[PDB]
Parts: C-alpha cells; sequence; structure tokens
C-alpha cells in the first residue's frame, strides 16, 4: 500500500553526478539497495561516499557499458555480493554513430540483467534519454534522433519481455539544470528558456521522481512508454 | 508547516465521474495522499454514492452533482466548492459522456468541449495560487471491433493534442496539464463480454492481463504530486504494452 | 457563380474537383494543379469578388471550371453550393478543404467545417464508389502552441475519417505545410528570414506549387492505397 | 511534368515484388534504371524485365551488408552508366533488435556511398522502403526507419537532397499469397479499404517522391497501408 522499494536491488549507470546521482538517491530514498556506476575508480568511490552521506545502502562500481566483459563481470560481482538487480536504470550515455552506440549499450546491458528478472518474474528497466543542450544545428538532429531511437527501442523491448512482468520505460528529459548545461553560453541558455512554457530549467530531482515512480509496483501497467519531462518544450 | 514527497495535504482536488471504476479509484487515491476530495457524477444518487465511499474510506471531501456539458452547472458547482471547501488546485477530468466507426466525431468533439469548459473555469483559481494540476483521463477500450478502434484512436489523438496545447498556454503559471491513456482496464464493460472473444484481448497485451483501476489511479496520483512538476503536456499510456493509434 | 490540345498530364480527366479557399496562395496553386491534371475545377471563396477572381484565374490558365461563393461554416451554404454544382457541373469526387483561448476555438471551428463539408460530399462519392478528400493544414503562424495542436487535430481527424469511409474506396488524407512562400513571408527583415531559413534543412521556403503537387498526387489513382495519412511538406523542419 | 529523363536511378532488391514494381515505375518516368539483387540469376532476371519493358538500365549483383560490394558496385555504375541521383533502398535483410540494427547499418552504408555523387550534382533523392512476433518487429522497424530518415534528411538537406521513406502496409506479394483464408480475411477486416495493396501502388508513391514536384518533401515517412495503422 506504498511505493517502497525495500528489499529490491537497483543498478543505476552513470551515477557520479547530475541526473544519475539524483536517480540513485531517489531510489535509495524509496528503500532500494543501490549500486551506482561510473567509468573510473574515483567516480565509483565518489558514488559510495554520496550513498553513505545520504544513508543509502549500496555500492559504487566501475562499469563500461560499451564492453561485454565489463558488463558480464560487473553483474557477477553484484550477484555474488548484493543479490540480483531487479531495477535497472540506464543513464550512462555524428548522429548515426552516437545513436547506434547508445542503443547497442542499452541492449547489451538490458539483455544481461534480463536473466535475473526473468527468474524473479518481476523487473523494471528504465532508460534515460539525452538531455537537451546541443551546441548547434547538429545538436537538434542529434537530440531528435536519440529520442526517436530510445522510444522505438523501449517500446520494442517492452513487447518482448512483457509476458514476464517486466516493465521497460524511458524518460526523455528536456532542459535540465546540470553541471553540463550551466556551462553553456548565455545566448544559448536563454533561447532555450524562451522555448519552455514553464519558463525554467528542470531539476535533476524532477527527473528522478519520475524514475522513482516508474520503478514502483504502482507503475506495473506502464510499459513501452516514454515519459517526457521537459516543462512543455517538445522537440522532434 | 509540512513537506514530504507524495503528500497532497492542504490541497483540494476535483475528480469528475467518480461514482465508479477509474474515477472512483482516482478519488480514493488522491484521498489516500491527503487531498480533500470532491468527486462528481451527473445524478443525485451518484453523488450520494461518492460521499458514502469517501466516508467509508476516511477521506475528507464531498459528492456533488455536476454536468460538465453545461456552463451553468460548472460555474455553480465551482462556486459551491469555493464557498465551502476552498479552491480546487488539482482537477482530474474523467467524466467522458453498440457503437460504430462513425460516432467518433461527436464523441470526441463533445468530450473536448467539456474539457475546455471545465479547465478554463478552474484556471482562474490555479492562476491566483500560481500552482495547479490538470489531469485528463482518456477513454478505455469500449469495443473490440473496427468501430471500437476508430473511436479509441480518435479519442486518444484528440486528448493528446488538446493536453499538449493547453499545457503550453498555462505553463508560465506553474500549472501542469497532463493526460493518462488507459488501455484495457478491468471495469463494468470488460467483465460482461464473454471470454473467448475477450480472452483474445489478453493475447494483444504483452503483460498478458487487464489493468486495474488502481493502476490508473497511481499514475494520476503521481502526476498530481510536486515531484511531477516538470512533466507537462504529456500523455502517459497505461496499457500493458498494447499500443493502438 | 461564374464559369484541341490533349496534354499528357491530364490524368484527372472526367473528374470534378472542389477546392475551398482558392482565391490565393496554396488554394489557388491547388486549383491550377488539379486543372493541369485535367480535372474540372470548382474553386471557392467567401465573397463574390473572391469567386470572380477564381474564375478569371481559371480561364486565364485554360482550366474548365468555376468560382463559387461558399461559407464552409454554414450548413445552408454547403448544401446549396453542392446542389448548384450537381445540377450544373456534376458530382465532385475530389475535394480539397483548404478554407480556414484562440488555440482551442481555431481548431474546433476548423474541424467542424471539415466534417460538415466532408459529410456533405460523401453521398456523391459513395454512389460513385470512388473519392478523394484532402485536407490542407495550418501553415506556420504563441504560433508554436497552435501549430502542434492544429496538426494533431488534423491528423487524428483525417485518420478517423479515412477508417469510416474506406470501405467505399474513398481515400482521406492531409497535407501539413511547413514554411511556405506567401506574400506575407516575403516581407520579413533579413535577420528574421535568415533565422527561419536556418531552421529549415533545405535552406529555403517552400513554394505553394510544391504543396499543390502533393495534393495532385494524392488525388490520383496511383495514390489509391494511401489513406488516413498526413504528408508533411516542410523542407525538413518538424515542429512538435 | 513528372519526368526523370536523364537521371540514373538505383533500386536495391528489384528482382520481384515491390522493388520490381519500383524499377518499372522509375523506368516508365524516363529514368535509366539499375536494379539489384543478391544473386546472379536475380540480376539476370532484372535485366530481362527491363529490356522486356523497354527500360534502359542494368541488373547488378549487390549485397548492401558489405562495404566492398557497395564500393565496387557503385564504381561499376559510375564508370559505365553515370552517377545515380535517385536511390531507393528496398533490399531488406533478440531478433527485433538485430534485424533493425542490421537494416539501418545497410541504409547508412549505401546512403553515405551515393551521397558523394548527389552532393556533386547538387540534387538527389533517397527513398527507403519499409518492411511489409510480428507487431514488435514491424513497429520497431518502422520507428527506426522514421527517425533515421528524418535525421539523414536534416543532415543532407542543404544540398537539395531529399530523403524520404515509404511504409507499406499489407501488400499483395509472394509472402502474402501463402496465408489461410480465415487469417487473410481477418487481416482484410483490419484494413478500411478492405483489400491488399498492390506493389504498383507503393511504386507510384516512390515515383512521386523522386520527382521535382516533391522537392519540399524531406524527412517524411509516407504510410501506404489502406488505413491500417499499427504502432
Ligand atoms: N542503430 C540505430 N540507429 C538508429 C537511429 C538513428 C537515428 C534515428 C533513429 C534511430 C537506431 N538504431 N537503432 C537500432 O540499432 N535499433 C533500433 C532503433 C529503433 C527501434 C528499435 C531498434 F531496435
Ligand atoms: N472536433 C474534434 N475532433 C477532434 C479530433 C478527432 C479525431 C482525432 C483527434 C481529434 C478534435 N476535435 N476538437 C477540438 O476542439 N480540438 C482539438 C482537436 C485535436 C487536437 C487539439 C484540439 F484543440
Amino acid at each position: 500500500q506504498s511505493m517502497s522499494l525495500q528489499g529490491k536491488v537497483a543498478l543505476v549507470t552513470g551515477a557520479s553526478r547530475g541526473i544519475g546521482q539524483a536517480i540513485a538517491l531517489e531510489l535509495g530514498r524509496l528503500g532500494a539497495v543501490v549500486i551506482g556506476t561510473a567509468t573510473s575508480a574515483s567516480g565509483a568511490e565518489k558514488i559510495a561516499e554520496t550513498l553513505k552521506a545520504n544513508g543509502v545502502e549500496g555500492a559504487g562500481l566501475v562499469l563500461d557499458v560499451s564492453s561485454d566483459e565489463s558488463v558480464a563481470a560487473t553483474l557477477e560481482h553484484i550477484q555474488q555480493h548484493l543479490g540480483q538487480p531487479l531495477i535497472v536504470v540506464n543513464n550512462a550515455g555524428e548522429w548515426f554513430d552516437v545513436v547506434n552506440t547508445n542503443l547497442n549499450s542499452l541492449y547489451r546491458l538490458s539483455k544481461a540483467v534480463l536473466r535475473g528478472m526473468t527468474k524473479a518474474r518481476w523487473g523494471r528497466i528504465i532508460n534515460i534519454g539525452s538531455v537537451v543542450g546541443a551546441m548547434g544545428n547538429a545538436g537538434q538532429t542529434n537530440y531528435a534522433a536519440a529520442k526517436a531511437g530510445l522510444e522505438g527501442f523501449t517500446r520494442a523491448l517492452a513487447r518482448e519481455v512483457g509476458s514476464r512482468a517486466i516493465t521497460v520505460n524511458a524518460v526523455a528529459p528536456g532542459f535540465i539544470d546540470t553541471d553540463m548545461t550551466r556551462e553553456l553560453p548565455e545566448a544559448q541558455r536563454e533561447a532555450l528558456l524562451g522555448q519552455i512554457p514553464l519558463g525554467r530549467l528542470g531539476q535533476a530531482e524532477e527527473i528522478a521522481k519520475v524514475v522513482g515512480f516508474l520503478a514502483s509496483d504502482g507503475a506495473a501497467y506502464v510499459t513501452g512508454a516514454t515519459v517526457p519531462v521537459n516543462g512543455g518544450m517538445y522537440m522532434s
């Protein structure tokens, strides 16, 4: 009668900063045991501090989602130590190659965690889209493309794994206040505020709450869906 | 002076079409989250029933008679609420008013005129408070034929473009506007068409089951929260993986 | 009410086409294109001088047809107009709707007009067991809210109507123009035009004719299996 | 004014069905047409069909999954018939993912290879034909085709090159002719037009998209499905 993720293990890729960090803390707040990942040892260490610092049981690991070996080994380490990850949030990220590489990483990781979810006959996979913030024309092409790829992928994977009570969903952030976007040139940021009906940048936490909800038992009938979290700014 | 993640304490919510099924489940969910809940129906016995259900589940609120097709009804109803309980800052439109692939136009036209009516009327209150949630519930799947698809696809497309457009119009005032597009939900309609044809429905749904009314309500419950503040103009499908447009 | 070279393009020979809002721009271009393809063309406008002008343009480009006064918002106008056409020129089997808190009322009013007119021409197409209905969208023109909405409305409508009339071999389609060269857009300050062109991959405004060719195609027998579709004609500029 | 006289068109997977119909339609419009197939007997057949319908062109062996095949094939065309400015990708190829990933890698391979020619001529048409268990794979292939087509259109647009897709519904082809009557009729029952589409009816759309009249259409995916939409 609640959104408690007590007893569940969650894996959040790219958790050392920004959105991923905010997602790790939110799932922690909800009672999940949280494994966050980064590509470096110091990133993984930092994830661990942040967890203790906010009273979250879990760990930081080194993970490169572009390589089969890293993925296989990492998942093994988790299984042997903390249990099977039943919540998995892919947040660790020229148009063609970017999208092709991202989606190969989603599929890789998703397929690897699926054996565990299948066995438990329950699971949540949640895919975070790229943030809006794209120095140029290139960057609109790239965001629209990444979004279309995420959506069709998420929908297709949901249909494939649905019969096992595993939901698969995506979250498509708009213009979010992050360490990356605070660095954009003022003209570019203001031109983006001018496009957003809510008249402000979204917070990382505001992405994390959606992920938090999608991970809950309450969201059990939501699958193959891509939830936009963009303040009313839609770009396609 | 309180503050927690999903609370709606201190907020007044208005849920149209709350006497049964989805709307009832929504009223109880917003109640469960601490909202003062006004549910509505088109009849006195419906409104009575809403009130019983609230008290019976310990929810502070009321049942009112409301016809969303009529300006007078809407104006008067909102007045009563303002006079007595305060300003409704959460508003969930769920009162949509043998069917064939030609009835689509009128159904959708009538629904959307009612959304706009009610929405515009509650907007003055939300504007004044510089905060608000409007949530629009789509039609469930009401017939499994061609007739039934045309109508569901159409109702969905209309709801989505409407919700998006309205979100853009009111966004600058910190008012989110969202929709929920239920798929095949366990309700009065779905239960009574015998199974050999109904069971064929489960085969179209990857989750392999009908959705529960509660499962729509949790989504509405989330969208109404402060956590969902950056979600606007969105239509959340809640269909077990069955997508049709 | 104002009314031997065999060109090869003349594939809509023998068909009567009705193009609403034909006195200028896109609608005018559509009337001449369907004319070019051999259709007998009735174009419409809301005023007598508009209808006069349509007729001049037709004769001036050697198109058999007429200019009529039509108000698509009124049942009487529609019924009477269609009857005049039936009694004089035959049954219109190709029909192109191009004649158009603001955000809601615009879309609601348009779609009520589409449905009115569409339902009225449908008896004729049903009897002939063939027909083309083509709906021209809102061009670009606060303007962002309205364009996405108008588009979503047009598209769901077009799709739903296609499903309803399909069994009778009547296609129903829409065309969603992007930024089209019209007499208003030619007058922007260079900075404004260049900034708009910078959003369009083709790097130019579309021509009215370029909308008309799509309509021309959709009207043909070749497009018989295309129905409930909305064809964007925007130079690669997609707004949501 | 639908003419393609003087233009060279390349149609992959042209030995039968849709691709064949596309090759004859672009031929009918005056294009010099190179059709392709994966086998020698397929390529021969393409050539017979062209001569048999008075179309100037050729049948070539092409495997769009291989860089070498593509590079060599395009060279042969450049050296013999000129630069292909109209290009229609119709040769299609845990199963959903790989299908779509492989198809889109083939589109991108071929597209990039023909793009040099179009850039040089400052004009071009690229048209991608979609696929004709089964919903997951169709919805996925479609979503991939659409986003791809749109993204590529944005990239090459400034050079007066349109890039578009055609998403056929249920078409009368060698696959569909094999279904049991109850199953096909249940499929007709989902199609408002009440019939299967013809290959020619896909081809006319391609024919139109290739024309100068369609110059302002780019990044678009035209459904050709008799009113049956599955997503
Ligand atoms: N390799 C690749 N490129 C793209 C793509 C590029 C631009 C826009 C949209 C998709 C998508 N993908 N996607 C895939 O590999 N798989 C994929 C794409 C869409 C739906 C389902 C899929 F599996
Ligand atoms: N009369 C009508 N029909 C439809 C419609 C029909 C089929 C699919 C989608 C919308 C919508 N509407 N009415 C509206 O007032 N507005 C409207 C429709 C679609 C999107 C946005 C809108 F404001």
